[PDB]
């Protein structure tokens, strides 16, 4: 028995990859992913220009999560799109690439010069829809128009097939406005639930003080904090977007978890503070742990169960 | 040393309430309450119509947190108003009394009748904004023009000091907007940061079923879950009223939860999940360990630490 599946046109080992941003940013950070067992990985989000991102401490992680201001520091589209097209080992697993421009004219620029490596080569683009904006406007994500805007541009510019990391929602209004949008974009096949749980504040009793630098300790949530507010977000867009591949993102630190994302509708399942905290090696345990569990309750292949959560009554 | 504030024109022997919801909806409930050790106790947000809520089971707990579709199960406007008005000892502590109207009008007619015993027994009152409107539009507090309609009409019909209980937030334009249209309404002395973080979903990895029977087991969560969330609230909050309290509310299970929210900006702190788990005897351990945190680092009152929270740099 083995976890291997096909999506989007590829083949991955297992359902496994890092969330983007988390072991990622350098060639060193990419080389490693991909060593590891894991099924894929993805690059950190990129701009068009090199960043430093934000003052440190930016990332602090504890027994139940983890908070983080990174600010986007990354090496710049330029450099990621050479590992792409020249760096990356296609042959090892499927490489996506995560761009997260300020605007949607930076987006455009990016996503037109990734297009023909994605043709070549077969790297996959994860659209960032999860980035802050100016004082008196939200995130995109949580700007509805705002995102339409966002998506047909990418569609027209790219052209081919790629997918979208979302803000976790908390309302169900929003969750059906939010799919309506989506839905609308035939090129979207695959939606990543979710990023961080936006502008938590933890704060140290010893110090009396917050523990990241940026926004006066404002960060977003990672982790045990953030599962079933992750699992929501995968079943809400499972159960609304029955056309697209839904990819869960929040939470796992064990091959249970990957379970649960799964049984809520995910595809591939991605690991950010679990990899932050442990390391690379982290994916063999998964494996090993979820592949234990589907022995136990008789499941040979993923799809058996994916998607498969009950109800009561 | 001593816990004990003064605000709203009350005497509060320590800072430590019930979240609304939690061990309030009888008149049993309101006197196991009012013979704990807190400082104050907050009734069942009520309907003018007394209510059965939603089917069972519509609670559950766990290690980090709880979720909830209870449905506001509640015996009506008119109880909570007898108990406010001839069945609550004043002596003993204050009382908040909860609405949660279904609609604008429904809210209005209760806050009217609510005055006259608001200003004879000084009853508080506490509006829950986090609370359904029009179906397939967000909850009222993330309606913002729905937001400002309601307190324009409260203010009016009531015409003496209340607060609000707010939704949990995650945009800094949203703390932005929200705190801006608090800020237009003097008559809203309080405001409580957070009620419980909307439409999360547990499942059981055993059963492979949702754990709670309304809406496909989406509910929302409290507990250890939602502590860094309700901190960045209440901060946030804190910083954009300041002429208003915060009140916390989210993740307290200990003197150092609490301790925590107050150096966010916290003047009560409320207990929900931690309460309906562990029971009244709640009060006097929190009240030690917070007590025994204040010995330690030589205070002596809380305003000497309320919101003082550092940042760095
Ligand atoms: C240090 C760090 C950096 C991150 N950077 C990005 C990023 O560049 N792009 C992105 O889409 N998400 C980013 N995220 C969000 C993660 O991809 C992931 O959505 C979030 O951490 C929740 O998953 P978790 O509970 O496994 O940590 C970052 C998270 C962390 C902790
Ligand atoms: C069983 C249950 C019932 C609740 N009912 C209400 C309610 O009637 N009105 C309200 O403002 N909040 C209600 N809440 C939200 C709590 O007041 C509180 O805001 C939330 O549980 C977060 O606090 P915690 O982390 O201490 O649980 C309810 C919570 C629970 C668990
Ligand atoms: C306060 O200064 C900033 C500046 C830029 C930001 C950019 C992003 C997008 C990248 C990202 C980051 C990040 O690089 O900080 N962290 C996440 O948890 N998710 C993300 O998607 C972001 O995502 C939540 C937050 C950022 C905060
Ligand atoms: C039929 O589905 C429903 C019906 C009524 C609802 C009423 C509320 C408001 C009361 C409330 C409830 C509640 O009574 O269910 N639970 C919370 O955690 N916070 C609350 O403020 C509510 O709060 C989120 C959710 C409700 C869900």
């Amino acid at each position: 028995m083995c976890l291997k599946l096909n999506l989007l046109d590829h083949v991955f080992a297992n359902p496994f990859m890092n969330a983007a941003g988390v072991l990622c940013s350098t060639e060193e950070d990419l080389r490693c992913m991909t060593a590891s067992s894991s099924g894929a990985l993805v690059s950190k989000s990129c701009t068009s220009a090199p960043r430093d991102g934000n003052p440190e401490p930016r990332y602090m992680a504890f027994p139940l999560g983890s908070i983080n201001s990174m600010g986007l520091p990354n090496l710049g589209f330029d450099f990621y799109l050479k590992y792409a097209s020249d760096l990356h080992d296609y042959s090892k697993k499927p490489l996506f690439l995560s761009i997260s421009g300020l605007s949607v004219e930076e987006n455009v620029a990016m996503v037109r010069r990734l297009a023909p490596v994605a043709q070549e080569k077969g790297v996959l683009l994860e659209l960032n829809l999860s980035c802050p904006n100016v004082p008196g406007k939200p995130q995109v994500a949580y700007d509805f128009e705002a995102m339409r805007t966002y998506l047909q541009q990418v569609s027209l510019a790219y052209g081919l097939p790629f997918g979208v990391k979302m803000p976790p929602y908390f309302d169900i209004a929003h969750f059906d406005t939010a799919a309506a949008v989506l839905n609308e974009f035939p090129l979207v096949k695959f939606v990543t639930c979710v990023n961080s749980v936006g502008n938590g504040l933890v704060i140290d009793a010893e110090s009396e003080s917050v523990v990241i630098k940026p926004k006066q300790g404002f960060g977003g949530l990672g982790g045990k904090y953030i599962l079933p507010t992750a699992l929501a977000n995968v079943n809400a867009f499972y159960r609304r977007c029955p056309d697209k591949l839904v990819f869960g993102c929040g939470g796992v630190y064990s091959g249970e978890d990957a379970f649960l994302h799964i049984l809520a509708g995910a595809s591939m399942v991605q690991v950010g503070t679990a990899l932050q905290e442990e390391g690379p090696g982290i994916f063999t345990r998964l494996e090993d742990e979820l592949l234990e569990i589907m022995a136990r309750k008789g499941y040979r292949t993923l799809e058996e169960f994916r998607g498969r959560v009950k109800t009561i009554e």
